[PDB]
DNA sequence: TTTTTTTTTTTT
């Protein structure tokens, strides 16, 4: 019904005020309908009004034409006329056109990304998104609606204020009380967490150490290690759940008999999950393996995890960008929001840990213009601590975090708190 | 585009007194055009008003046109009607039209003269301009504009500045009577305005009492917040507006009757205004993405403010600079210029806020030399007000207002005051 | 490739505990192939066994087919074979083939979800899920890849991981008492070792000490030059080895006769291994050309090197960016990416130098930000040591070690440990 | 006999080993044999792995080249069969044929830019070498014979090793004492020494003084200026040889008589050699263009340099990187290599000057770390001194040597000494 | 959009 959504764009002025701002030049046909409404569209933009017969006529004269699109613009500015109609059924149809129209743009986007990609190297299109970026093509589309929220209205968005005044959203608890404290009963379901750090700085330990805090707490955790061998993380967890130093299960100091027995004893608890440990190669891993590896892992043994934890997110693959295609601001941006999709799927505490600038690296204080490889990760994620071991506080046994954004509360109100780190046992301890 | 014209020529007022001095037999054809405007401007001339249909047939039957002639007005005649176009695209058009036609006569009568200058000197016309004229004639062509208005022209525009000064056409006032004082009316619209907080003092109190009180006088208020969310800005607004105390919607002891009630309450008086409260991440925000929410409330949401403020500048992101620093001279000193600029060109109040220098701290009394952005922002700030809060000051709910930088006033005249601030309800009152 | 999918379902039992697990009707085709695996299923459904041509033959005739679809069974059946091809490839082949048949069945369905939706709600299919079913179709077409394994589980396989932890067979001892206090055993293969320092420290030095150190316990060295000759090199490892100097080689104070019987006492060991040197001009080999230079050099010689030497990483060339196509920052660490992958491959120990900025070229101490080239080339090593040499040191011939990235052990046990440098014999010596 | 090159790469084990590492794509064809070898390449960079005849189609499928291309490719691999043969035969067919298709490659390269180079500037097709590399191109064909040497083996090649420690033509000793024995012998042929003085301090009369040093010694010497003229580098040498001061030249204070008399006496002398003085536009000789000087110089002038000598590296262009393309570390590094390649090439003693940074002038001390225009310029230099001169020196003649980077010994023993500089003969002596 | 060298400048 192009022909009367542009009659009642010319003709009708509720309607116009009511549909203009969602009207886009892709939801018309190549032919008349497209080259009308984008004369439309330049009257509107140079006088901020709605143009008649008269305008558009002067404006098809005054136009690059070739004589087969002038002779159907000027067929169907003749063929337009004000039917009149009701102001609730027109809103409505035309909602319903602009989907439809946005669907069918997101299939051919699509089904051309598909042809794209099994074209071979040194041919195929640069800058075009991958396979892995169609479904989130399908989820733009079907969020087109004549309704739009720009900002909050005071005084028109109030009752939803109230609500967010009266209701608290469900918290998973930490087991150390200052993160309870820093985020008010702990992270939310769907979150990507980023524990940012130098180099060999502790980037693993804290997530070992959260890894171990979660699973003696009945949670379900899976951690995905990209750059460690399955045995090393769980060497990791073996060494903060036993009680037992990195040394000494390296030098052999504690025997079979005294392991199996711990084993067995954290076994015999009740509160206790399961704790998978899943190794990718660099780069080899992607938000659509991790898929594959949850819906194997539900399959094959029963495990639907809560508190999937990635070793690293500047190894991991974009899954919407093809590899060494666009910079690694753009590729970790992608990966992170990527990363917190997956998690909003599955209802699921994600965390991570990137890599902070060699500039931060021995730092007694960092920003989030320290980030290395995106500064766009810190909008994408949820809540961001950082690490500043430097280097006293190694010689004291002690770390640093700095709280660079907390969604779940306020950074500036313990911002800067000291962490006892013990690294023979690959934990986290509290001043206190 | 020539039949328009004279159909409006001939049934319009506002269009024939604003266009008729600029039109010229040589300017419409050779042809039906050409005579009908003759006939127009002749029954002009010798009746000074519009002539009628009925008129422009009868001196069109006693007139010297050949039968061609006769039937090309006559056909044109006929051809015009009362069809009523919009005022300032009309104007714009026939503008254009206009001057199209005067280029294409001025190019074609230089082009006469050149081939007349290479042509035997004993056998040339004299009428023709000679060659050194050339550059003249075009001017004339270019010189061709219904409306000359390039900048304010003293001594031709003291009528129209004076209208300005009695009518105070820039000025916003500020609901405090101190504040109305040391500004001779409020501020002015297309200006940037700071507030500079010493140690103990917080930013956006202040910016949330300047946003309610714009609210209450009826102006649209834009509040971009950078560190806090929607929810939280808003809730800092509606404990101003409501007189309820900020940790008391926490605790729960007002009740959703008493808020509903004082919302409805204020949504009944007439003289209030609209709140917009838009979010953005730290650094994620330059002075050009405030131009996009510009266009997008002004499209979708028709809100187009007066006053813009913007938490915290430092917060903020140089889009020239592209690269972004904590605390940075250089940056503070491009997003001051951006955001003059963008008030500028939205003719808006722009308010924000910043942090004095570390000695400002200490020291009750701030220097424009102790201030975090020097040669920064005392260089693009109209306005720059200070806010000292000491212990004795704190003790007695106060806190001293002094003048730091004031381009609308004298800074001596009133320089420091003190301001009845209340942090629970996010307020300034005045003090007796 | 359908006819190799299935003659390897039939011929070949790794092949079929590994793809069967994933494998649909809707996967191969709507003619023969679709009714040849409905037959393979069927089959092994009803007895749980791979059948053979015999048998589906005979289950052919049992089951009923029209005659076109017999015919093309029969034939399809007729081109089976063993035709023995590689399990990685086949395996990688027949998850690509599934991935885009699944992707072609998701795309066909979301079109007919599509097409269905136009339809009036009478007339339309109630089976066929809704648009808001699109997204999360074409997502579990995206996680289809072939993997079995979950991966560890702390609980159930502790035992496995306990058996791993007496797998001592990686590590490779130092010669140095101190390195393997502080690597806990040594380096480990397929690890990117790093040995920075400044310019005219004894990166090279340090290096050649190495490659000493591994020969006289019986490794095979390969010791790969990018800046040095052949010749110039060996003269540093036979000035380590036979133990008398550099200027003494140079100066003639060693007799051919005392070289001879040195060299023939060090060949009469059966401790000693193989050392290979190897040149290459500077920036012109990566790990495709050491690939290369392994393969060349196991077929010529019955050398397989356990140690592999780069003079410098800088020096080398990336295998994918030019030479100059991006910054440092990049193509420094896709060399230090490429290098660490050769070593997991070939599973042998990496050493490489790097350089240090100017800004500590004369300082005290070197930080891991004092990295000249690339950041990255710090995140990919494994055990970065720093080497420091002041004007105090080098009057008691004991450069300075920093233990800078420690993967293996305790960055910070033993963080700055004094040499016995030699700069005569090039020679590292322990300090007792 | 691409067919049987191609059959026995799949079908063949042994020759695979062989001839694979050499065999490149620009050696069968343009059409369906280099398609096949690309499809068979492609195969191995992703499997490691000779393809079968089924993974030959499977990828043959799989692949986006025409209906044509596509036939060739398909009976090409149809015709593959393997053949009774004997290695022998089909490794030396194999080379011949190699060795062919390079020769053709490169005289069609050859044709290609004469016919290039002989075309109007700005439409010559650039990206494309100049016709210096003509010759340099050809001895690239003849530079494969399937013989690649795998490297020094330490034990298996020693008496080789030790007929190079007492053959002592590597190295060129000097005339001065001090540098003798600083270097233990002189400077290497194949090497890249600097001096690095700042400004109007030296670095071009220490240049001058060795090269009079070289030419006493019997030595060919090519000095090259990229920012004096061919007489004022003379006229230094004439001062430095004939003992008169440039003042006195200056001033005429020396007759023809005994200008002709000194000149005939040096003459006569056999122990001298002969100094060739060369100017270049500042920024317009690099590397290629040296070898053009070389071989024009062998031809012409039948002078074979040992000494060469270039004025300042900075000034030369480099011949790999565009002009001004990157920055003064990347084009300063490139171009000392390439002076590096071409001193090893033709194994001469390369000595040049270095500038320093604007810090390090008017200093008592210059570090390495004052180098002005590259980090990387140590590293890649053999012998690097720094000319110090302060007032208290230039009031006694002379200057202070400092070893900065000194590869050829130790550079803390004798690190600072005294030359006797005199300006005004532009000599350098000794104090022992 | 980051990254790294070198320089020059300026601000604190
Ligand atoms: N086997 C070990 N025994 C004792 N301490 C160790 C051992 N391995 C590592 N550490 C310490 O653990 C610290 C943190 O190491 P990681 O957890 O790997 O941090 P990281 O950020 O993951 O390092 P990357 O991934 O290479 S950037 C190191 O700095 C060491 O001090
Ligand atoms: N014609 C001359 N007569 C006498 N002394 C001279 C003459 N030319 C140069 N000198 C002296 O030689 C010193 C060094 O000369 P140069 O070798 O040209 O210095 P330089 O470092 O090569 O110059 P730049 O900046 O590198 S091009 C000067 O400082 C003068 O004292
Ligand atoms: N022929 C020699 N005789 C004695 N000492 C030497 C000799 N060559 C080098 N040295 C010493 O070796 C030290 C550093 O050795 P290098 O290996 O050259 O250091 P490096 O520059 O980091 O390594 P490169 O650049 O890859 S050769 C110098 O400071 C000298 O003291
Ligand atoms: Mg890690
Ligand atoms: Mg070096
Ligand atoms: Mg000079």
């Amino acid at each position: 019904m192009v022909e009367i959504i542009l009659s009642h764009l010319i003709f009708d002025q509720a309607y116009f005020s009511k549909v203009w701002p969602y009207m886009d030049s892709e939801y018309f046909e190549s032919g008349p309908a497209k080259n009308t409404f984008k004369l439309i569209k330049s009257h509107v933009n140079e006088y901020h009004s709605v143009p008649s017969i008269n305008a558009l006529n002067v404006a098809l004269e005054n136009s690059s034409f070739t004589e087969t699109e002038y002779s159907g613009v000027k067929t169907l500015i003749s063929k337009l006329a004000d039917s009149p109609e009701d102001h609730s059924w027109l809103v409505k149809e035309t909602e319903k056109y602009v989907q439809q129209r946005a669907m069918f743009n997101a299939t051919s986007k699509i089904i051309e990304i598909q042809t794209n990609a099994e074209l071979p190297p040194e041919k195929r299109n640069k800058k075009m998104p991958d396979v892995g970026a169609i479904p989130d093509i399908m989820r733009q589309a079907l969020s087109i609606s004549f309704d739009s929220y720009v900002g909050h209205d005071w005084m028109d968005d109030y009752e939803a204020r109230w609500l967010s005044y009266m209701n608290k959203a469900r918290k998973v608890p930490f087991k150390l009380r200052i993160l309870n404290k820093i985020t008010k009963g702990g992270a939310e379901t769907g979150t990507l967490n980023v524990l940012m750090a130098g180099v060999n700085v502790g980037k693993s330990l804290g997530l070992c150490s959260l890894a171990a805090d979660y699973l003696q707490l009945g949670h379900n955790v899976l951690y995905i290690s990209m750059e460690m061998a399955e045995e090393v993380c769980a060497k990791r967890i073996d060494a903060n759940m036993l009680d037992v130093s990195l040394d000494d299960i390296d030098d052999g100091h504690i025997s079979y008999a005294e392991y199996k027995g711990k084993m067995e004893k954290w076994r015999e608890k009740s509160t206790l999950g399961r704790l998978i440990v899943k190794q990718y190669p660099t780069g080899g891993a992607d938000a659509n393996t991790f898929r594959s590896l949850l819906n194997e892992l539900k399959l094959k043994k029963n495990f639907v995890p809560t508190i999937i934890i990635v070793d690293y997110l500047g190894i991991c693959k974009s899954c919407r960008i093809r590899v060494y295609s666009e910079n690694s601001y753009t590729t970790v941006k992608a990966i992170a929001e990527e990363l917190r999709a997956l998690a909003v799927e599955t209802e699921t505490v994600l965390w991570t840990a990137a890599q902070v600038g060699k500039q931060a690296w021995d730092s007694s204080d960092v920003n989030m213009s320290d980030i290395a490889e995106s500064a766009g990760l810190p909008a994408t994620a949820d809540f961001m601590l950082a690490v500043i071991e430097t280097e006293e506080l190694a010689a004291a046994e002690q770390q640093l975090i700095k709280q660079i954004k907390s969604r779940y509360g306020d950074k500036n109100k313990w911002n800067k708190f000291l962490m006892g780190v013990q690294k023979g046992n690959q934990k986290w301890v509290e001043i206190e």
